[PDB]
């Protein structure tokens, strides 16, 4: 298919079947970085992402759109033919749904024995009958992994937002699919990858959970965005807004304590000389430290705190609101937010390609395609005639 | 170096320089999947991760440990020699610190023109003098990217937890490094990757931010864990505790409305037949749906609701606490939590390898190594004599 040659993944052919965030995010990252990526949609039912007015202009850029019933008659035949030239196939579904509909890994490999197959599900491709076939979204994966219980305030759990587990899960699928592709180059043999969203999020939530599994206690939740375990770390209110800070280091603690009126705690059994990080659970002065930190920060503007904290080498940042990003100097210098043209000729603003590859940078070469926009070109490219395509369309097995 | 042959990344040589979560997570993931990974630490002090009693047993498993001053004299020479047989080098530091210390990308490529170099920083490798050389922290990246302001409750922002940005940034570096490695295999030319943590997190926070960038409004924060825009989605209370649900789909909405007392809303101009999602602010009955949902869930147990939503194909799950995971049927069936031996002979419990590769699964072959445990074997492997190694040690440039 016609497109510019760019990025580390030029020449790669990637196909995904899935909707909304997780599966499509996995596939579309390949497209940010140069790959030929094909988005499969159902014929009567488009990806529900298309209901959002702006997000998909970002989340479906650089893609080719195919609309095909991949499970019926000529539709299935065209899908399996497509697999013959495909390097990586990503599918998101409820457990082993493809296998239930006749498309097993074995069937895919009969068409391409080198195929990397990434299966993204909520609960895995195997397990128990109770959980394996359950529908999952982000919130379910957070709940089921112990991630949700660690987010929110002391007395109110909540999910991490927006849709955090969907992005972790998609990104993991991209990572694993690339690692599998690497091995194909040596062995000439494909691979199947079982990415369960709850196992993804299980791993992301281990920092303190590992204490629970190994004799210790679990950590409590944050109190108003303050770290549950480390004093002077996390979210604080200044006179004119929010900041984050990380009170870490010997001199940092001593200078900060001088400023806030707690020099007299320094060099005591509770806070000995050379302390570099205050453990709030262990420390009986934890609450006093937070009281005096809050009081000092409350009487100073963000700018004054940043100036002082720079003198003291204390890490901090203003909590930026969305309207402050586009004019921020670092964003401007790095072109972190850019613009591109949609398919219908309108200017769209959003994040540039990330990360920045020095020798082979990504680029935005196409806006989001419409439903079935490239069906005819894709089918022609894999050997269908104009007549064949019209007959698929007339049976309702494809949409152009 | 001696180790079992397994996984998709068998044979790959990866080296990382960094401490704590973000850069080491990127490196260690290669080790989960079969790569030879060398963890560099300083000589007279170690990675600060080691202070944590349990987590490092997970976050540094399957690793080899090198203690070497890579920037000074014969230590720099030994590091640049190591690069000659390294496929991927990952480093986390404050902006272009390696370049300031004398090791530019050009110097690395003089030793290995194929080298994939992943540079992980808070604010990127270039930009403004004000921000580029600032410290990298999870809280700062969330603050600076607009991620933090979206998390939390209506009148209380908070970071996503635990240290969510470090994991996203590390995982991205792994993905990007594997993409660049694919390009090396095609062209023979190495690559330098500039992973700015704030740009990673910017992308993960776009679902609603894209509305702001293109003429619309930014979305509010969740209220007690309920989605800010979609009704029937997020955190709810049953008679005996918390669940999450996602009220999504045509039949799902119909059947749920019937159960909760809103059958009379169906097939009207406000809720047309075939409605798949309730937009809580656009729908005049959004608040009514939440009232009726809350009331129905309150009179039923978690088991009762799970059963009904299984019937209706409505995604839900109990919000699991950490003590509930190990005995959960899906966790048991999939061995999602397993056990292994530490290097000093104790049993450690924690997550298994994820994801599950069918043909070439990962495995746990080694506990976390001690400080400089493999220094002598690594240096010997790249051609240093017994006496050369002792000289490095005497000069304080290496630790064995
Ligand atoms: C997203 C999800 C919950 C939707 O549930 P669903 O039951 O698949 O609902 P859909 O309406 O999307 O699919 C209905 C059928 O159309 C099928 N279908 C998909 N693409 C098709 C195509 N091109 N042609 C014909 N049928 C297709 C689906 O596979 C499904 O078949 P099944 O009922 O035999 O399992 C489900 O795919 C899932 O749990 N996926 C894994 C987790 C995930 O990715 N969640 C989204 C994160 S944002």
């Amino acid at each position: 298919l016609p497109m510019p040659k760019f990025g580390p993944l030029a020449g790669l052919r990637v196909v995904f079947s899935g909707i909304e965030i997780a599966g499509p995010f996995a596939g579309q990252m390949f497209a940010e970085w140069g790959a030929e990526v094909i988005w499969i949609e159902n014929v009567a039912w488009a990806d529900t992402i298309r209901v959002q007015p702006n997000y998909p202009q970002l989340s479906r850029r650089n893609l080719h759109a195919l609309s095909l019933n991949i499970f019926k008659d000529e539709g299935r035949e065209a899908f399996l033919k497509l697999m013959e030239t495909t390097d990586i196939f990503i599918e998101a579904s409820k457990g082993p749904a493809f296998a239930r509909r006749g498309i097993t890994d074995e069937v895919l490999w009969q068409h391409n024995p080198k195929l990397v197959i990434a299966h993204l599900s909520g609960f895995g491709q195997y397990g128990t009958e109770e959980y394996t076939n359950l529908p999952a979204y982000n919130t379910i994966a957070q709940a089921f992994s112990g991630y949700l219980i660690q987010n929110g305030d002391v007395d109110q759990p909540m999910p991490a937002f927006p849709y955090t587990a969907d992005y972790f899960s998609g990104l993991t699928a991209t990572t694993a699919a690339l690692a599998a592709l690497h091995k194909v180059r040596e062995t000439g043999k494909g691979e199947s990858i079982d990415i369960a969203m709850y196992e993804v999020m299980l791993r992301m939530g281990q920092y303190f959970m590992m204490d629970y599994f190994n004799g210790g206690e679990m950590c409590p939740r944050m109190s108003k965005g303050k770290d549950p375990y480390y004093a002077g770390c996390g979210l604080y209110k200044c006179a004119d807004g929010y900041i984050v800070m990380e009170l870490v280091g010997i001199t940092q603690i001593e200078e900060c304590f001088k400023d806030i009126g707690l020099a007299h705690l320094l060099g005591t059994p509770e806070i000995p000389e050379g302390t570099q990080l205050i453990h709030r659970i262990e420390c009986p002065y934890g609450p006093l430290v937070e009281e005096k930190l809050d009081a000092w920060l409350a009487t100073h503007t963000i700018a004054e705190v940043k100036e002082r904290f720079a003198e003291l080498n204390i890490a901090c940042a203003k909590v930026l609101t969305v309207p402050e990003l586009e004019s921020n100097p670092q964003y401007v210098a790095r072109e972190s937010i850019t613009q591109w043209q949609t398919m219908d000729g309108r200017t769209c603003k959003g994040p540039n390609i990330m990360p920045k590859f020095k020798n082979n940078p990504g680029q935005i070469w196409r806006g989001m395609p419409s439903h079935g926009m490239d069906t005819a070109a894709i089918l022609k490219n894999i050997g269908y005639s104009e007549n064949d395509i019209q007959e698929l369309v007339s049976k309702g097995l494809a949409k152009v």
